[PDB]
């Protein structure tokens, strides 16, 4: 499985490593898939590059 | 946060429901983000549409 | 520019055609990019394949 | 609805805000979906990271 | 490396297998990355779900 | 066709240009599709943003 996770910028490397580990484990146990087969990629966004209801996340 | 999870076809409804719940919870606790803000989209693939090392997953 | 638009299944052909046109026009005028350069791809999802708050969209 | 828009780098914050608003409104009226349900994420690319016909956009 | 390739529906199984192999090889030599590390996922689209210049690919 | 290629950061502009050209040509010959119709977008990732087996690539 391959998971792309889109998150706001601003977290530490440690928090992102935790995110990757916990998500990978959740995918593996949910699907009964080998942990080694799970790939995760994180993509960060500035709040000025994200919209909800047409309004910037930054407001 | 938004997670797009690419998985092989053939998982049960129950496993997919678990996937959505467990991944959402993992994202929420890892990022200290409200669970209600976490969105997940599952996309399924035939093994004939996936490659590893240039070879079909189906072989 | 390339837009990938993820929507729930169940829209009409007419609404999808409108979506493509109106989004393309919005991208073109917002960015001052030639309309001919704007590409849109629509991807549909069953509500059973979408989660909000850890719950299936088909439930909430 | 969730829209991911891939654009070249170099626009101002104001132009990108306009992009987000106008695209969101277009999605909402095209689909008769509540505006509040529409999410947009912008991803920028350097012209050396985009290819057309095998050739760099730059 | 992970490649997602978006193509129109209607290609043969053989062409898709070739696509996976040839793209994977191109990635491997371009990046000097081991072929075994390259993953490809193909996604097909109906021409009614693709727009060019605001017009459906199907017209 | 549109290809999105996710790669680790650290390659030169020249290597990325080669990637774009060689991938585009591979798509074109594999599908018998005109080279001019093939678009490629590259996205780079830090090794701290990539997981294999739940562990950081770095």
């Amino acid at each position: 499985p391959i998971a792309q996770i889109h998150i706001y910028e601003g977290r530490s490397d440690e928090q992102k490593e935790t995110l990757i580990r916990e998500v990978s484990e959740a995918i593996s146990r949910s699907l009964d898939a080998p942990l080694t087969s799970v790939r995760v990629i994180i993509t960060e966004y500035a709040k000025g590059h994200a919209g909800i209801g047409g309004e910037l996340a930054s407001k």
